[PDB]
C-alpha cells in the first residue's frame, strides 16, 4: 500500500538519501562507472524540484520508494546561445555521463519534433527501491505527471532513458521512441566510452502525446 505525492521543497534531503541508496548505485551508467560520491549528480538531481512536477511514492510507514523527477523545458529562443553541460562539471565519471547527455542533445532536438509545441515535461530522473520494484510503481508515477500536464496544457512528455531496460517500462506505459543511439557507436572522441552488458544497448530517448 503506497501513496503517489507532489515532491515538496523540504523533501530534498529524503529524496538524495533514497538516490544515494538506489539510482546513483543502480542506474546502469552509475554503475558502469562506479560514480561513487557525487554533489554534481545532487546538484541535478535538486534542480528540478521547484518546478512543482516531481512526485515520490511513499509506503505506510511514510518512507520514500520511489521518484520521478521532472522538469519543464522550453524551446530554444530564436536566439539561443546552447551550452555544454559537461563543460560546467568537475567530477570526472558524471561529465562523462553529462557529455553523453550534450552529445544526444546535439544530435536530435525533440523541439524538432514538435514544432507547435513551446513546453514539453521532462522526465529526469526515475527510480524505485529495489525492494517495490516489478509492482507498477514506475508507471504510477509517470501517470500522476499526466494530471499535471492535463492541468497545464502540456502535451509531451519525453524522458532519455539510458538502458532498453527502463526505455521497455516506458513502452508498456504507452511511449514510443523518439530517438536512440547505441554504446558500441558513441565514440566522440573516436573510441568506445560506455560498455555496460550487452542487453543494455544504448540510449533511448521516449516520448509520449498525451
Ligand atoms: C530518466 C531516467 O532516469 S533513465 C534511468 C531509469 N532508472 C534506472 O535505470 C534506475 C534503476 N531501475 C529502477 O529504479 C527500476 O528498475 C525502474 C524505475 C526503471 C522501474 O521501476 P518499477 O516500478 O520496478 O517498474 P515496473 O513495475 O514497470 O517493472 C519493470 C520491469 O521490471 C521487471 N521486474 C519484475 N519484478 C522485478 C523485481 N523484483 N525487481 C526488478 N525488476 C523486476 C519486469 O520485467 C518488469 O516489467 P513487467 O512488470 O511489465 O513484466
Amino acid at each position: 500500500p503506497y501513496t503517489i505525492e507532489l515532491i515538496q521543497p523540504e523533501d530534498g534531503e529524503a529524496v538524495i538519501a533514497m538516490l544515494k541508496t538506489f539510482f546513483f548505485k543502480d542506474e546502469p551508467l552509475n554503475t558502469f562507472l562506479d560514480l561513487g560520491e557525487c554533489k554534481e549528480l545532487e546538484k541535478y538531481s535538486l534542480k528540478p524540484l521547484p518546478d512543482n512536477c516531481s512526485y515520490k511514492a511513499v509506503n505506510k510507514k511514510g518512507e520514500i520508494i520511489g521518484v520521478f523527477l521532472n522538469g519543464l523545458m522550453r524551446r530554444p529562443s530564436p536566439d539561443d546561445v546552447p551550452e555544454k553541460a559537461a563543460d560546467s562539471c568537475e567530477h570526472p565519471k558524471f561529465k562523462k555521463i553529462l557529455s553523453l547527455m550534450d552529445h544526444v542533445e546535439e544530435q536530435f532536438n525533440i523541439f524538432d519534433v514538435y514544432p507547435d509545441e513551446e513546453l514539453i515535461l521532462d522526465g529526469k530522473i526515475l527510480s524505485v527501491d529495489t525492494n517495490y520494484r516489478g509492482l507498477g510503481i514506475a508507471g504510477r508515477l509517470t501517470e500522476r505527471a499526466y494530471e499535471y500536464m492535463r492541468e497545464n496544457g502540456i502535451n509531451v512528455y519525453h524522458v532519455l532513458c539510458s538502458s532498453h531496460y527502463s526505455a521497455r517500462v516506458m513502452e508498456k506505459l504507452g511511449f514510443h521512441e523518439v530517438f536512440r543511439m547505441q554504446f558500441a557507436d558513441y565514440k566522440p572522441q573516436g573510441e568506445v566510452v560506455f560498455k555496460p552488458a550487452a542487453p543494455h544497448v544504448g540510449i533511448q530517448v521516449m516520448a509520449k502525446e498525451v
